[PDB]
């Protein structure tokens, strides 16, 4: 698992464009926010990566990149990503390798044997460290995002 | 590896509402096409449902049921099928158990360590005897379409 004192697990996954992103590796010295949601073409999911497009601004601010994650195919986050007019980028952990080493792997009662993630949010430091940690087995739950900026900004400042 | 005469390998996959769907018990009597195609929201899988989509008249009148099958979540080939007005039943085969029961698993030369299915077509009769079959590892080519409309026709004729 990740814990608030781990540096985060260095994992490689593609992005909606089959480019491969390294994490945190590609983003040492910036903050960076992984962003963790069960299925892609969902209400909450949908909600909770718009409301992380319309505050980009406030993240290009204090230098934060935010990375939201889903074990969904690469193509249908292109798709996803794209309705919603999405410009942070989005990776598929298809493999569920990304899911199981942050230890958020769950499943949905509704679809079982379906293996994807608990809506969880990491923000990593500047150091490639985790130094914010936030898991919901609900998929209901959205995450604390005035909470999540305010770490982000003081994070920055180191 | 299925092959013509063979007994069409029993499969339960969910379908885009969540309901499970047996194949090919849950046809007896009637002839299917089981159409598998690499993925969801890309411009060749996307022609060939609308393909399927616009001659659905011409199945249903000769009792004959088409049905998608690809390795995506049941969320995203939700999405998939109201964002192209799709009839006919699309199921998720999310552990590859179809792919690798029809013998029809493998990857895009585009996307490495991703195993999904092969666009690929079968079609099973009233007795649930498999009496065609076409496979394309390359994921460029679509099926025969008027070759499966023939085949269709001449086995609702039994
Ligand atoms: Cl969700
Ligand atoms: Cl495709």
């Amino acid at each position: 698992m990740v814990e608030i004192g781990e540096k985060a697990p260095e994992i490689e996954l593609v992005d909606t464009d089959l480019k491969k992103v390294k994490i945190p590796s590609d983003f040492k010295g910036k903050v960076v926010v992984l962003a963790f949601y069960p299925a892609a073409f969902t209400s909450v999911s949908t909600k909770e990566m718009s409301t992380f497009r319309d505050s980009m601004a406030k993240f290009n601010e204090v230098n934060a990149v935010v990375i939201g994650i889903s074990v969904d195919p690469p193509f249908s986050n292109k798709a996803f990503k794209e309705q919603n007019k999405i410009n942070f980028t989005i990776v598929s952990d298809f493999n569920r390798e990304a899911v199981k080493a942050y230890g958020v792997a769950g499943e949905l009662p509704i679809l079982k044997g379906y293996v994807l993630a608990k809506r969880s949010v990491f923000v990593i430091d500047k150091n490639g460290i985790v130094r914010y940690k936030w898991v919901s087995e609900d998929p209901t739950k959205e995450p604390n995002y005035d909470e999540i900026k305010d770490v982000v900004t003081k994070l920055s400042l180191e």
